[PDB]
C-alpha cells in the first residue's frame, strides 16, 4: 500500500478558513480530480462537511469518533489505523485532509502531491510541517497565472 497525501496550500502551508477554502483555483480542482479518480479517498468528518456530499466515482472514506454517525455514500471508520487496515489490499490510498488527519498520516506517508500557491492568504488551519531531509522531489511543474495566483504542482516521495 502507498499512502499519499494530497493537499492545496499557500506559501505558509495554510489550507483552510472557517471550514472553507480561502481561494478558488480551477487548475487545482482538475488536477485533484484526475489524481484521485478510481482510488479510495480518506478524509476527516469536517472535511466531508466542507465538500457537502460524496466525491463521485471514488470510494469515500470518512474518519470520525461519533459511533452512531451515518453518512450515505461513504464508509465510516473510527480511526485512521482502522481505515488503513481495511484498505490493506489497495495499491494506493489517498489522504485528502484535514489538518488533524494530515498530521496523523504524515509519519506514515509514502508520497505527497502538493499544490503550493505563491501567495499569502488569511486563515486558521494549516498543513503540518514536514522534514525536507526525509523527502525528495520527483516532479515540479510551475504555472504563472491566468487561476489568478501563481502555483506549482510539487510531487514528493519519502
Ligand atoms: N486545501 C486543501 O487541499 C484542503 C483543505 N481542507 C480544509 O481544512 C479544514 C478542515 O480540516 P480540519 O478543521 O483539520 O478538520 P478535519 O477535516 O481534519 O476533520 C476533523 C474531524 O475528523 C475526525 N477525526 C480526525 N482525526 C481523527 C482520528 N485520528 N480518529 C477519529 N476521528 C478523527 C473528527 O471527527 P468527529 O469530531 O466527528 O469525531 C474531527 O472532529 C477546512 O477548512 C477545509 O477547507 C481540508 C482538506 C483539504
Amino acid at each position: 500500500m502507498i499512502i499519499t497525501l494530497i493537499a492545496a496550500m499557500d506559501k505558509n502551508r495554510l489550507i483552510g478558513r472557517n471550514n472553507e477554502l480561502p481561494w478558488h483555483l480551477p487548475a487545482d480542482l482538475a488536477h485533484f480530480k484526475s489524481i484521485t479518480l478510481g482510488k479510495p479517498i480518506v478524509m476527516g468528518r469536517r472535511t466531508f462537511d466542507s465538500i457537502g456530499k460524496p466525491l463521485p466515482h471514488r470510494r469515500n472514506i470518512v474518519i470520525t469518533q461519533q459511533k452512531n454517525l451515518i453518512i450515505e455514500g461513504c464508509d465510516i471508520f473510527y480511526s485512521l489505523d482502522d481505515a488503513l487496515s481495511a484498505l490493506t489490499k489497495e495499491p494506493e490510498v489517498i489522504i485528502i485532509g484535514g489538518a488533524r488527519i494530515f498530521k496523523e498520516a504524515l509519519p506514515k506517508a509514502d508520497k505527497m502531491i502538493l499544490t503550493i500557491i505563491n501567495h499569502s492568504f488569511e486563515g486558521d488551519v494549516y498543513f503540518p510541517e514536514w522534514n525536507d531531509k526525509e523527502w525528495k522531489i520527483t516532479s515540479q511543474i510551475k504555472h504563472e497565472r491566468d487561476n489568478p495566483y501563481p502555483f506549482q504542482f510539487l510531487e514528493l516521495r519519502r
